[PDB]
């Protein structure tokens, strides 16, 4: 679970010392200098004679506009941390404020600790400035390469979901969450403000949202800075916050008055938070209004007010670089030089180029430093789950009665397994869902926990399984669920969320950003320890969406996740749960895995159970497997056709087609694919099937009929250099469907058992089986006409049991 | 264009120093003395033994009533200017307060600079007093002959139009505009209050209107001083001003409390103006309420309260001269002598007749002085226009077709 770090929720009981404020003001100057040096300078960091245009980088990359505001806030937060011993993680929402994050880590000493070539002297400072956003250096954003980041904030709008995920079951953790005022215009951010209705001030930590109201986004004003101050305050009060406003930099107040004013307001806010935390030790049934800070400052604060007659400080014109080419004109170089000198670096750095002791003597030390807090490197906190014994949940009836027995709902099995994970791993495992946990049949967890709800309660007739604390969280937002879980994992804990398949697409871009985090971490950031995997139960899938119908039918999550499978990163798992015993085997592998995004595509409809758990574990280790108990070919040369399937509904239709083929005497081989990346090119993926293993399973030369759960294009693209790939005939979802019966869903997508039987006969000999082929096609129209007439599927479809069942 | 002068729109961020206030109080005493000397005295400016009726001018010309109020305001404005380095031009609306304007220029040193015969000693002081409103001397009003004037204010009612014209495209310029409360009865003044709807606080300067509410015009009370204080405040708030009122001289408050009270109110007003100017660097789309000062003081303030049983201080009777002939009666000469002595000139002037250093050590210096500000001598700022080539606009068709061609509208060409 989360470590208790420091002395949390302590009031100061004194004014902020004038010396500490003198520290904060020097911090802001030197962090601003170091932010500018990283953007503009390739050499001569301390502007020794001669400082000329040759010291300027040839291409200016990075963002000034948000940066001096972030440096201000970070300076004051560091003072706060050292004075109070508070366990603190910052969410840097305007993540293009990269130079502030790297400057912080350089000043707190964690940068040189982590990156020993970047020393705390003039040659290390030169390397520090050149490397920023440079070929072979470090990124422009607050990337996972930076000590202290758990959030790159490249794609905007997840700051608050990540902040609130971080503090769940983390009652000593304080998260100051800096939100762009442009970022506050996004969808995901806008709903993220309501997360305070889903956290509990006793059992969870505290988020302080900080609205970086600098007035501007890239080229536009921001909505929230142009509405009235009364509207802006009512808005935050309507969302359960008590808003405080700070305004600075729009007049000629000296910088030391600003710092005193801010430290006074910070400590007032903090006294309000400590009151909330102290009250919650007794009463955590009544939701407080949490503080939030509206930080109103000019964009690009302390850049030159006018460059070439255009307003730059307090404008969108300061967003990227205020000064656009200091290398090309003497005039613009002089502006850069005077700007760099306005921070007076001669007082900041000593003769050797180290930042002076009195600049940083207010800073926190040890694990309380922003770049050294374990919650910001949450792999160091994370332990293996205590997992229950997987055979306790095994469907034993396959071994009793035969492969293909029963009408179980496979996700109920996962639900019972996850219930006992939650029971064995209190405060360490969570379930998230967008109001779909019961619907996706995971509600056995309510026997051991509750849905965390901190809005109002009204009646025990409606409010079952809800409590102000609990390990299940539901809000109708895929962005919230994915974002909560992502930060729960990045801070060292574990979990799962579930979703209807077609709505996974809502967070495709969040999955992309989590995968780029993971890809960069496993390629090049070894000091960042492995975090628990992002586990996604994909249920209510396309084949059993014949009640919501056509516009809820999109299995396309698989195509998205296949674009993050390169260079042996192995950060993606794509798993088709064939039945409940395969779902168990998959779930245990995903629950033991680290540094991944695991998609688990499982049906929740009643379906057969095909495998025992020991067979499921064997198929899962390779990824695909022949089912010799289902083949009537007895090796690869007497097979006429290979019937392969990936997914539970393709497996059902292929197994029903193999029974009709067997009745015709045909010699075939049956294959199941549980793990989709096992089919990936053996050159590209060293966990995938070797080409010899692939040709034993599939064959060297026989026609393979392949029923696939998602778009056939996924498979055709993956097997492009596999042996015998020209003989594959992939059937997937093909954008057909309506609100209809289950048979009609498989029929219109050409994956029903009769079409698959017919396709196998056309592949074997379309001419000797011509009579029986015309017979199967006529039945397809007749079983559809039955559904229209009677209101339910034809009994040859619905009553079918595999012949292996005794 | 207009020069940026000084350090405009700067807050003080400290109380006004007690020493500067002692400066302002000595300024007011000596400017009042020098105003009276200019009206009454033809000789013996420092009343050396013997000071007799022969030293009194044969004909008394000029205006006392507005003057000590103007000297008060001007003293405090000079302190303000030296403390803040503000570019400042004064519009003296009651322009018949001539002696205040000449006294200011004599005290700030610009008079002797401009008029080398009027030296800063006892013989220059004698010439200074005799010349005022005298045959072959200088005028009764705040005439163009005075350093610091851009507005004679003889004919009343243009103070605010001139104040607001001055600050247009002049974003560093502060104009304290002193308005007579009788002058506020005129047509042109009454509409001049709305000019704040035609200026922009970023691109233009700032006018502070100062209503010299002394209660009286020549022989009548003033409308604005006889309506209720609630009506008077609503009026200014209706015209886009935030009014501040100062009241002094109608009780026995010592003069040093008055100065402290005033300097506190002045700096509060000025902090409001600096806020307006600082806001306008970001938002100049929303019109602020500008401050204005209602300055309520007795007319003729510090003249003898009663002359011959008639109320003189705080009356229209102090408008021209409180004392009507100090040359004709021993009784009236003694009133003038005691009046002149009430300012205690022995502490103001040294043995040679120069105003003492500690009287004027609070004063502004250089181009920030009222009589040396280039905006008050604007010919020094002015350059030739860049004019476009006149043949580009010539109607060429006379030469083509003949004299008398066309149906042009001549003013479109000028346009
Ligand atoms: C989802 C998304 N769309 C567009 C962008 C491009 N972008 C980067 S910075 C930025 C402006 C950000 O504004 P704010 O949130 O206002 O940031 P800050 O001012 O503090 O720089 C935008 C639009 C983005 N980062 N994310
Ligand atoms: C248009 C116009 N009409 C008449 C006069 C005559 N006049 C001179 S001073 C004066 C009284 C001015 O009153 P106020 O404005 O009240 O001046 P202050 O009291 O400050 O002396 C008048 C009526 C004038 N100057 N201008
Ligand atoms: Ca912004
Ligand atoms: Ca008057």
């Amino acid at each position: 679970t989360s470590p208790v770090i420091g002395t949390p929720w302590k009031k100061l009981n004194a004014p902020v010392s004038e010396e500490a404020l003198e520290g904060v003001d020097k911090y802001w100057r030197v962090a601003n200098y170091l932010s500018i040096g990283q953007i503009y300078l390739r050499s001569n960091p301390l502007m020794k004679e001669p400082f000329t245009r040759e010291d300027v980088k040839h291409r200016l990359v990075g963002h000034w506009g948000t940066t001096p505001g972030l440096n201000f806030l970070i300076g004051h937060i560091n003072r706060f941390i050292a004075d109070h011993g508070q366990n603190t993680v910052i969410i840097m929402g305007p993540g293009h404020g990269g130079p502030a994050g790297t400057s912080q880590s350089y000043l707190d000493g964690t940068y040189t600790e982590t990156f020993p070539k970047i020393t705390k002297d003039e040659a290390g400072l030169q390397k520090f400035f050149r490397q920023f956003s440079y070929p072979g250096g470090i990124p422009s954003h607050f990337a996972p390469e930076t000590p202290g980041s758990i959030h790159e904030g490249g794609e905007l709008g997840y700051a608050l979901s990540h902040a609130y995920g971080a503090i769940m079951d983390n009652p000593s953790l304080f998260v100051p969450a800096i939100v762009g005022d442009g970022e506050a215009e996004t969808g995901p951010l806008a709903t993220g403000w309501q997360s305070n209705k889903l956290v509990n001030p006793r059992t969870d930590g505290i988020v302080l949202p900080i609205l970086h109201l600098n007035g501007y986004k890239i080229a536009n004003p921001t909505i929230l800075s142009r509405i009235s101050d009364e509207e802006l305050h009512e808005f935050f009060h309507g969302m359960g916050y008590e808003p405080y406003e700070f305004v600075a930099g729009f007049d000629d107040e000296d910088h030391m008055s600003i710092h005193r004013r801010f430290a006074e307001l910070w400590e007032t806010i903090w006294d309000e938070i400590c009151d909330i935390k102290a009250t919650a030790q007794t009463d955590n049934v009544h939701r407080p209004f949490y503080p939030m800070l509206i930080f109103r400052t000019p964009k690009g604060w302390t850049c030159p007010k006018y460059i070439d007659g255009k307003k730059t400080e307090g404008s969108w014109r300061s967003h990227q670089v205020p000064l656009a080419s200091a290398r090309d004109t003497e005039a613009h170089f002089e502006v850069l030089k005077n700007w760099l000198e306005s921070y007076k670096p001669e007082e900041l750095f000593d003769a050797n180029g180290a930042v002076k002791d009195d600049v940083l003597a207010f800073m926190p030390k040890g694990e309380l430093r922003i770049g050294a807090n374990p919650n910001a490197n949450g792999g160091v906190i994370r332990n293996d789950l205590k997992l229950p014994n997987l055979e306790d949940y095994e469907v034993k009836e396959v071994a009793e009665y035969g492969h293909g027995w029963g009408q179980l709902e496979a996700t109920r099995t996962l639900g019972a397994y996850t219930r006992d994970i939650i029971k064995n791993n209190p405060r360490d495992f969570r379930i998230f869902g967008p109001d779909e946990t019961a619907s996706n049949r995971l509600q056995a967890s309510y026997e051991v926990t509750n849905k965390q709800w901190d809005a109002g309660y009204i009646s025990d007739e409606v409010d079952e399984h809800m409590h102000v604390s609990g390990q299940v969280v539901e809000q109708l937002s895929e962005h919230q669920m994915e974002g909560f879980l992502e930060a729960y994992l990045l801070t060292g804990r574990h979990g799962i969320w579930s979703s209807y398949e077609s709505f996974v697409h809502v967070i495709d871009s969040m999955l992309n950003q989590h995968a780029k985090w993971l890809e960069a971490t496993v390629r090049e950031i070894p000091w960042r320890k492995p975090i628990a995997s992002m586990n996604l139960l994909v249920s209510s899938h396309v084949w059993r969406q014949d009640h919501n119908g056509f516009s809820h039918q999109d299995p396309g999550v698989t195509s998205v996740l296949l674009n993050k499978c390169f260079h042996n990163d192995h950060v993606i798992g794509i798993y088709f749960a064939t039945d409940a015993n395969m779902l168990l085997a998959i779930a245990e592998k995903c629950y033991k895995s680290t540094n991944k995004i695991n998609a688990i595509i499982a049906g929740k409809q009643p379906a057969a159970t095909w495998l025992t758990l020991d067979e499921a574990r064997a198929e899962l280790e390779k990824g695909a497997a022949a089912w010799d108990w289902a083949s009537t070919a007895k090796n690869n040369d007497e097979a006429e056709v290979v019937l392969a399937a990936a997914g539970d509904v393709p497996t059902q239709e292929i197994m029903a087609a193999s029974d009709k083929l067997k009745e015709l005497g045909v010699k075939f081989k049956v294959v199941n694919v549980a793990d989709l990346l096992s089919l990936q090119s053996a050159k590209e993926n060293d966990e995938a099937l070797t080409d010899e293993e692939f040709a034993d399973i599939f064959t060297a030369d026989k026609p393979v009929l392949f029923a696939y759960h998602s778009y056939a294009h996924d498979v055709r693209g993956l097997i492009y250099d596999r042996p015998n790939h020209d003989n594959f005939n992939v059937h997937g979802y093909e954008e057909e469907g309506s609100t209809t019966t289950p048979y009609d869903m498989v029929r219109v997508n050409r994956i029903d058992r009769y079409e698959l039987t017919a396709e196998a006969l056309r592949m074997i000999d379309a001419d000797k089986y011509a009579d029986k082929i015309d017979e199967l096609e006529k039945f397809r129209d007749e079983a559809f006409q039955f559904a229209v007439d009677n209101g339910y599927d034809h009994p040859d479809y619905t009553d079918w049991v595999y012949s292996g069942v005794n």
